[PDB]
């Protein structure tokens, strides 16, 4: 299992680093909003996803508004059953607090608190859970070093004082693409990394540029969220295959948006694909075939 063979994480020199020291990118899926599409996450279908696709890492991600967490807290208990799946298949899960339109991640600051403070009590001495405390900060009022850092700075101490060495992402202006502003006034912890997000058919040259000054800087990225379409023509393949060369090139990790059978162009799935998983190329979108090809 990759849990088994890599163990706990750290950010060594920039890089996402296993527990010898050792170079280490893992690759998966997010699901969709959990309070949507929470059937297609348990234990079945993240197995079928493990054996099947052979990935590494799944997201889980728990919308704070639109109906999310803060509207209705009973989608906590679904985090839960995705964690403890993932601690039985021995793979990497990700913890997404899923801010997006509530865009200023200083909001629910209070509640974010609580929330991560009951997960890394929970499962902080397992080596498997990786915390995501702001999926996508936006707004042109909302910015790294007056906003996003200080929530930051607030939320970290909380996780560190039940887990000190588990891995934090922590999003970053304009959707998560800002990473560098971040990388010119970094974090404290050692053991965080900056989320970079986009879309294959909309983001270009420039994105892959700013990536590569933040990491010029020291700063370690996680590509947590992308998808295979443009962010607002179907699924543009060509471009999104420029995209997986680079992040192979300079050893990134990555989750694919989104596994649901929804009708948008990123979804992974087609309708009447079984939640529990054992799906057949017939029940794979265009973007879930081209996916599962990247991650086998």
């Amino acid at each position: 299992s990759v849990v088994e063979e890599h163990g706990q994480l750290s950010i060594s020199n920039g890089e996402l680093v296993n527990e010898r020291g050792e170079q280490v990118q893992l690759k998966g899926m997010s699901s969709h909003g959990l309070q949507w599409y929470g059937q297609f996450v348990n234990y079945e279908s993240m197995k079928w996803l493990r054996d099947d696709w052979g990935i590494t890492v799944f997201r889980a991600a728990m919308y704070t508004s639109s109906g999310g967490y803060i509207d209705d807290p009973s989608v906590k208990e679904k985090v839960k059953e995705t964690v403890e799946a993932a601690i039985d298949l021995g793979i990497y899960v990700i913890i997404d607090w899923h801010i997006l339109s509530d865009n200023d991640p200083n909001i629910y600051k209070e509640e974010a608190k609580d929330f991560f403070d009951e997960m890394s009590e929970l499962y902080g001495d397992y080596p498997n859970v990786i915390y995501e405390i702001a999926n996508e900060p936006n707004g042109s009022d909302v910015t790294w070093d007056n906003q996003i850092k200080p929530y930051a700075e607030e939320v970290i101490p909380v996780i560190r004082d039940n887990d000190p060495n588990n891995i934090v992402i922590v999003g970053t202006g304009t959707w998560s693409q800002d990473v560098h502003h971040a990388a010119d006034n970094q974090l404290a912890d050692p053991n965080v990394m900056y989320a970079f997000h986009f879309y294959a058919g909309t983001h270009g040259q420039n994105l892959r540029d700013q990536v590569d000054y933040a990491l010029d800087q020291g700063a370690a990225i996680f590509v947590s969220e992308w998808g295979t379409s443009a962010a607002t023509g179907g699924v543009f393949l060509d471009e999104a295959q420029v995209w997986i060369d680079f992040m192979d090139e300079r050893n990134l990790s990555w989750a694919n948006w989104s596994l649901t059978h929804k009708d948008e162009s990123s979804a992974a799935l087609m309708p009447g694909a079984n939640p529990t998983g054992g799906w057949t190329e017939a029940e794979l979108s265009p973007s879930g075939t081209f996916v599962r090809e990247k991650i086998r």
